[PDB]
């Protein structure tokens, strides 16, 4: 759409009010021209055909409940774009300011979100297992990060590489949640998962085993489900990243924390400079070590913590 940039206001899934960037041209659309080639949010109107229709509103106020998921998808995508640009100097997912598109209200009672190779898609949840998925900033950031990974390392979606791909999305979605200082934690999806139950989440990076995911290489899943357990084994890497950041003793191995910022610098460099489509856990370790070496010196504490963390999860 061609029109005038403006700002509207609405309420998100969690009932919070926020301003969002809109474009005016007869209607007000969810099209943000202030970021790269734009952020665009579409209505899939409970169907599965994508992308659906660019979101149009008559008055620039988005307080209807059908509006909520769009508000959040639109706003959280803008925050995530900002994180990459401000923190890593990366312009959108392809590094060349590609337009970011999302569709909401996908299907009926769909309990998931995903990147389909060209855009993000969010289900509204069935209202018991989930509420509209775009209400979780860690969820939106996990989706957009899959785009980042596809454009860079290109980790294939299966076995070890696929688990690395999933951990990357969890890690950066968690860093984005902290960046936005939105009640940050090391849990994934807490904000949209099981509305009736407090305190739970889909996955835990601080203690993956809490939900049954592995937290040590000896406990990895070797079967065929989930493409070889990409959503299961990511637990081992998630645990490693949590230790590098926060520190701790795991399975008797002690790691001194180096903090989030460095965790993000080291993983972003590994991802964009050393990882390849078929990289395995052991290769991820070499990459993280080399990245930290590059950034901080081979005899740095940083390098030391990266090594300890992987040793603690059993990855040699
Ligand atoms: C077993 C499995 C297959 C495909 C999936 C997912 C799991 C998993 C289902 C969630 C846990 C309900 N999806 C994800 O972890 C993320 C969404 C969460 C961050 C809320 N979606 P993607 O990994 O991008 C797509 C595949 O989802
Ligand atoms: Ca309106
Ligand atoms: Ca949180
Ligand atoms: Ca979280
Ligand atoms: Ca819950
Ligand atoms: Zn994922």
């Amino acid at each position: 759409i061609t029109g005038t940039s403006t700002v509207g206001v609405g309420r998100g899934v969690l009932g919070d009010q926020k301003n969002i960037n809109t474009t005016y041209s007869t209607y007000y659309y969810l099209q943000d021209n202030t970021r790269g080639d734009g952020i665009f949010t579409y209505d899939a109107k409970y169907r599965t055909t994508l992308p659906g229709s660019l979101w149009a509103d008559a008055d620039n106020q988005f307080f209807a409940s059908y509006d909520a998921p769009a508000v959040d998808a639109h706003y959280y995508a803008g925050v995530t774009y900002d994180y990459y640009k401000n923190v890593h100097n990366r312009l959108s997912y392809d590094g060349n300011n590609a337009a970011i598109r999302s569709s909401v209200h996908y299907s009926q009672g769909y309990n998931n979100a995903f990147w389909n190779g060209s855009e993000m898609v969010y289900g509204d949840g069935d209202g018991q297992t989930f509420i509209p998925l775009s209400g979780g900033i860690d969820v939106v950031a996990h989706e957009l990060t899959h785009a980042v990974t596809d454009y860079t390392a290109g980790l294939i979606y299966q076995n070890e590489s696929g688990a690395i791909n999933e951990a990357i999305s969890d890690i950066f979605g968690t860093l984005v949640e902290f960046y936005a200082n939105k009640n940050p934690d090391w849990e994934i999806g807490e904000d949209v998962y099981t509305p009736g139950i407090s305190g739970d989440s889909l996955r835990s990076m601080s203690d993956p085993a809490k939900y049954g995911d592995p937290d040590h290489y000896s406990k990895r899943y070797t079967g065929t489900q989930d493409n070889g357990g990409v959503h299961i084994n990511s637990g081992i890497i998630n645990k490693a990243a949590y230790l590098i950041s926060q520190g701790g003793t795991h399975y008797g191995v002690s790691v001194v924390g180096i903090g989030r910022d460095k965790l993000g610098k080291i993983f972003y460099r590994a991802l964009t400079q050393y990882l390849t489509p078929t990289s395995n856990f052991s290769q991820l370790r070499a990459a993280a070590v080399q990245s930290a070496t590059d950034l901080y010196g081979s005899t740095s504490q940083e390098v030391a913590s990266v090594k300890q963390a992987f040793d603690a999860v059993g990855v040699k």
